[PDB]
């Protein structure tokens, strides 16, 4: 509804000036409703940030040969959406570059920690399927596999945002993912 | 003397407050000097920042101890993530560099310094990579530019996740197994080769 109209304002405002440096007052202006108006939908910056983190995870879910083989396909669909989808870009930008771990952003990082943790639970289930489906190894270490993908894939993201889009993400990302997949399958520093 | 006294005052404050909401003044009422004794030593923030970033690189490059060539990069890698745990200054610094340094137009001043140090790395990596290909450790067709991205992304990604996760996992046990996977990759994997 008009909610999404109020959100794309906060998303946009988080993106021009960062989260801690943003005020509800300001967000209310971007979508041109009254500070009393948006309070009806969100009570503070954090609800809006929460609503935003949501709307990204819904896209990713709603973008899905084998099961394992499909996984990669979502992983690559994810990295392009980062580039061509206007919001996936701006959000992860704000998530990675404008969310400083201060007190003034204390409640907001809590919100984000929840979501990246549901992502981890959602990573475990995937690898769980691929072990039973014969795609992966009876022996795969899982706890260390989580760190590996998040380390590998977040780290490509941060590298790119903190380097001002200094390389050609679409060319690089499949290769890093290809090498990560080759690793989850074969390499043994990933075995229990 | 009081040159170093301010240097940690900046580090503590930057840590307990993030870079941007830290005034040159605050760093002094923490150090015990006045604004003049501050300014005498430092022109502005970005240069107290410049000065810490160097000291980390200094500590880092001043630890090269011994074998081989490529066999040493591995050593200063494992030696890097160890310091990130045991060395209060190196921990507080990348805790700032990775978390409390937001990409706004105020920090814009100091993001240049950061970029500047971060690009020296890129060439000192591309250097290590070159001396490994010569010394026949890596292959000749090693797309050395993609190696550069690969390496930092992998290792920055390790650092970032660990930091941002709230240090939820044992970097002692993870890092060697991470570096190991990355090392064997650079040596052996065919998606890091040009033609
Ligand atoms: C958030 C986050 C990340 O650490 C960076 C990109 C994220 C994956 C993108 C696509 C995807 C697909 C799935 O089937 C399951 C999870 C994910 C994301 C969560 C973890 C990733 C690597
Ligand atoms: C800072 C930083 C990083 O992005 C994470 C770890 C860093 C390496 C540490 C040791 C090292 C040794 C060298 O001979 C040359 C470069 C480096 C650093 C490069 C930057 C890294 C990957």
């Amino acid at each position: 509804k008009t909610k999404e109209h109020l959100m794309l304002a906060a998303l946009e405002t988080f993106y021009r000036k960062g989260i801690a440096r943003t005020s509800l007052n300001e967000i209310a202006q971007a979508a041109g409703v009254t500070r009393g108006a948006l309070y009806w939908h969100f009570k503070n910056k954090e609800d809006l940030f929460d609503a935003l983190f949501q709307r990204i995870c819904d896209d990713i879910e709603n973008c899905i040969g084998g099961s394992w083989t499909v996984f990669r396909h979502t992983l690559l669909h994810f990295f392009e959406r980062l580039q061509s989808n206007d919001i996936h870009y701006k959000f992860h930008n704000i998530l990675f570059l404008k969310c400083e771990h201060t007190e003034q952003n204390a409640a907001v990082i809590a919100i984000a920690r929840k979501h990246q943790a549901i992502w981890r639970e959602k990573i475990t289930a995937v690898l769980t399927e691929a072990v039973e489906n014969q795609d992966l190894a009876d022996d795969l270490d899982k706890e260390t596999a989580v760190i590996f993908i998040k380390s590998t894939l977040d780290g490509l993201i941060w590298r790119w945002f903190s380097s001002g889009e200094s390389f050609d993400l679409g060319k690089t990302a499949p290769r890093i993912i290809g090498i990560m997949m080759d690793n989850l399958e074969n390499h043994p520093c990933l075995r229990r």
